[PDB]
């Protein structure tokens, strides 16, 4: 049918700039908001809060790179595994992430983590990227200590 | 072709089983675990440690249940939406949950969170279910203190 020839040339489109998106490295961190429609989100979903720490726009998008530039300065996305889903404007990306981490006011570390990012699309560009993480991690790689849980209680 | 046909029949017994999965609640519990391979794994792959917690075998998994059923005695997920993938065996899931935390040694609390799974099958069965969860809501389920990234440093 035209529906299915128009999803299944979107969703081949979409894919195409799901992997420029996390293949892009480097001084190319800077354009990397031109894959963002202008209203388009994007940002950490994971946080020690509880809330996300959303960037709202690709003008703000463009903005943050420069910051995420200073403070991930050689950030790799590796072990990317891109899922299609049923929606041809829905993917979903398991992956690595690895780099030094230069936080304002913490001591320079390296940060390794596992990561997931869904990636909705309008008009063959990105309106809403949201990656998730276990924080624990990201203390970790900032000297911050991590609570445990107690597990003498619990099952072997 | 006939490659095509199975690979869709393989999808739509297995979004089923996830569907069945997702709306286990109650005593149904105790016999989710068939729904596994016998040589299925189950957990949470994200904990404070930062290793996972993989329960690993049908049976296993099945004697895990009574076990959540006295910890997470009332248990729902809630806004489910399933995504199928290109591969007919791998889909993800992203939802909500809800309920009582009965933590050996903690105080009774109520705990929700955002999560993610990911289901594997083989043969009609899940081979591999993992759930992605920001550990530090259940941190804050159980009273303990999560610690803060410190943001004066940041922009706005
Ligand atoms: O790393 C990040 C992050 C968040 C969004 C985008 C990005 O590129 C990096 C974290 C934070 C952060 C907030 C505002 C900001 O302008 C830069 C950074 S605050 C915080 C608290 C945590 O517990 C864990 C991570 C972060
Ligand atoms: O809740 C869970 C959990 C894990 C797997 C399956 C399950 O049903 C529940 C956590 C833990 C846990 C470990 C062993 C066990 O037999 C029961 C529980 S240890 C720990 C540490 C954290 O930081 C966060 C969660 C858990």
């Amino acid at each position: 049918t035209s529906e299915n020839r128009a999803q299944v040339a979107a969703r081949q489109h979409n894919r195409k700039i799901v992997e420029q998106y996390m293949h892009t490295r480097g001084e190319a961190r800077l354009k990397r908001h031109l894959l963002f429609t202008e209203d388009g989100v994007g940002g950490l979903w994971t946080t020690d809060s509880g809330q996300p720490i959303a960037i709202r726009g690709r003008e703000k998008l463009g903005e943050h790179a420069v910051w995420s530039l200073q403070c991930f300065p050689d950030w790799v996305w590796t072990d990317i595994q891109i899922f299609e889903t049923q929606d041809p404007n829905w993917f979903w990306v398991e992956c690595r992430g690895e780099g030094a981490i230069v936080f304002p006011g913490y001591p320079r570390g390296q940060y390794r983590n596992h990561f997931l990012h869904s990636f909705r699309f309008e008009n063959g560009l990105i309106k809403e990227q949201r990656e998730f993480m276990n924080p624990c991690e990201q203390f970790r790689s900032l000297g911050i200590e991590v609570p445990e849980v107690r597990r003498d209680g619990l099952p072997s």
